[PDB]
């Protein structure tokens, strides 16, 4: 099953990043969908240093590694500031409210992170991506650095 990035990532609310498996993350990371066109998305891509919201402008162009490929699930993404050149939602929830997406940056770090629509609560999160991205964790080769980049004193 392939999961489309334009159609999890097309709300209004923030997704942030619940979970994820990069080392040292920023604080605060998430993303606004500002739009989605057929070639790709336009967000803003935002974290916290000491205090202060930094912002980029981001555009994730859909592409595919074949012609028979018409699922947008991976995205190209160009002047990003940590390196971040490809994004590819391999799990996502039916209502779209989480998935996991595997990041793909230029130093040659391959992260996993867990994302979610809305502020991450202390509620009971999807069964589902809850299991998978318990499975990715667990099927790391070596020393699995799981954090959360996410606190209540982020808005």
């Amino acid at each position: 099953e392939s999961f489309a990035i334009d159609e999890f990532m097309n709300t209004t609310d923030d997704i942030w990043v619940l979970n994820t498996t990069q080392q040292n993350p920023q604080a605060c990371k998430k993303d606004k969908k500002h739009n989605i066109t057929e070639n790709g998305i336009y967000f803003f891509r935002s974290h916290k240093e000491n205090g202060q919201i930094k912002t980029q402008t981001l555009f994730g162009e859909f592409i595919h590694f074949s012609e028979e490929e018409k699922v947008n699930n991976r995205i190209s993404i160009s002047d990003e500031s940590s390196g971040v050149h490809a994004e590819h939602l391999y799990y996502s929830s039916e209502d779209k409210k989480c998935g996991l997406v595997q990041v793909f940056a230029k130093d040659q770090n391959v992260w996993t992170e867990l994302r979610v629509r809305g502020h991450p609560n202390y509620g009971s999160l999807d069964a589902g991506c809850r299991r998978e991205y318990e499975a990715y964790v667990k099927e790391i080769k070596g020393k699995k650095n799981s954090t959360s980049p996410y606190s209540d004193d982020c808005q």
